[PDB]
């Protein structure tokens, strides 16, 4: 399958910056057809940074509605997104479902939304440091994917991210034993739910503390087909991790 | 006076394991100077997790003997720990006084072999739930304290234990109320035999079933300096304890 490596810059950027950044993103030379690089700025850098960035870079938004147009102050929902050629969003980011109380209901909500809109979307989940010193990691894991699998049409449309909440933002990285084990387990309820030609399809990226130290060893993993990258996104050296899925 | 966090692995742990832990640990952002954090693995693990491990921690054994070099197989000498620069020993731990048949005698021993070398030492003392029952707590506790207060000649390098047996590992830690009482009785002993200024000047920690969820009201009481953490110091979420008493 197509490795997938994503560019989550989160809450940060100036004009400036982007500029600088974008700039050198551009110099990688890479082939759009046998690697998707997806880069999701603030909503209100979008247009910035997609005249910005090469074709050969494809786009996003961190969130989108779980309605649809409509009086939902503050919200942008899949039909204004779709109207923008807006082609990916990330859906249940941890931070999204910590901060804000965004539920697995949210999550399969706002999934049919953005298929039913022809969005393609990155969809997040993991366990807390609590849940997997109780040992119910794949417990809690396969009641979060059981939320919204049933949704999924086209298996290449749907990215998974297996987000351990106690490996983003912190530099605890999951070692590559223990990520693979997990994406194994995903993959299997896929499998086993929706079919095995489907399964082998669907990329399932990891995400937490990934790094231009570590994403090598992750991404040779059987079960890893690439990254959601945060806060390495942000730094030049971005490009480094890309080459690692080339 | 400076609080006091004990990490006791007792008999767990492999390479592996060990590397994992500690890196949850370095990642914790105190100050030493503010803060005492100590570890103390196995024997054999010891220059494994001293070396992996921040020198912002300190580390130490969990156990001495009572005699110097010499013809006791199996035994570490204070000498030998010295040599090492460990800085740290545990002395009179239940499990050593039960499974093992430490009495008070060579608890003293132990500490003077100990203090003669310059070594820092947690000492442990505690009553059994029979004892508790026939209200002969503080009977018990003043006893074992005087088996080796006179040996004390530096108060900050002498660290006692609270460690009511019933607490360890059963999951029935003492109430706020229980330990603090306790504490305070313990600290009037040693008003009344070493002086005031040394009265106020030791720390006497509580042990027994420590956990994430305790710990922040058991430290608030006011002759509670910190903890000894057995199982609970064996995971990841140990950082949180540690940060309640910063």
């Amino acid at each position: 399958r197509k490795y997938f490596v994503a560019a989550n810059w989160k809450c940060n950027g100036t004009l400036e910056s982007i500029k600088s950044l974008t700039n050198s993103f551009n110099n990688l030379d890479f082939d759009p057809s046998k690697l998707d690089v997806v880069v999701f700025p603030v909503s209100v850098h979008y247009d910035h940074t997609r005249k910005l960035l090469q074709s050969k870079f494809s786009t996003g938004i961190q969130n989108v509605s779980k309605f649809g147009n409509g009086s939902y102050t503050g919200e942008v929902s899949a039909e204004i997104a779709k109207d923008l050629n807006i082609e990916y969003v990330i859906i249940g980011h941890f931070e999204r479902r910590k901060y804000f109380h965004e539920t697995d209901e949210d999550v399969r909500e706002k999934l049919q939304a953005s298929l039913k809109n022809n969005l393609k979307a990155v969809v997040c989940f993991g366990e807390s440091l609590e849940q997997r010193e109780q040992n119910k990691t794949i417990e809690v894991i396969t009641k979060q994917v059981k939320a919204f699998v049933d949704l999924i049409d086209n298996f290449d449309n749907v990215i998974l991210v297996y987000e351990p909440l106690w490996a983003i933002g912190t530099g605890k990285t999951a070692t590559p034993e223990q990520a693979q084990l997990v994406h194994k387990e995903i993959r299997k309820i896929v499998k086993d739910t929706c079919g095995e030609k489907q399964a082998n399809q669907i990329r399932i990226l990891y995400g937490g503390s990934v790094n231009t130290e570590n994403c090598s060893s992750l991404i040779q993993q059987e079960d890893i087909d690439g990254f959601l990258v945060g806060n390495a996104s942000l730094k030049e050296s971005f490009v480094d991790i890309i080459k690692s899925a080339m």
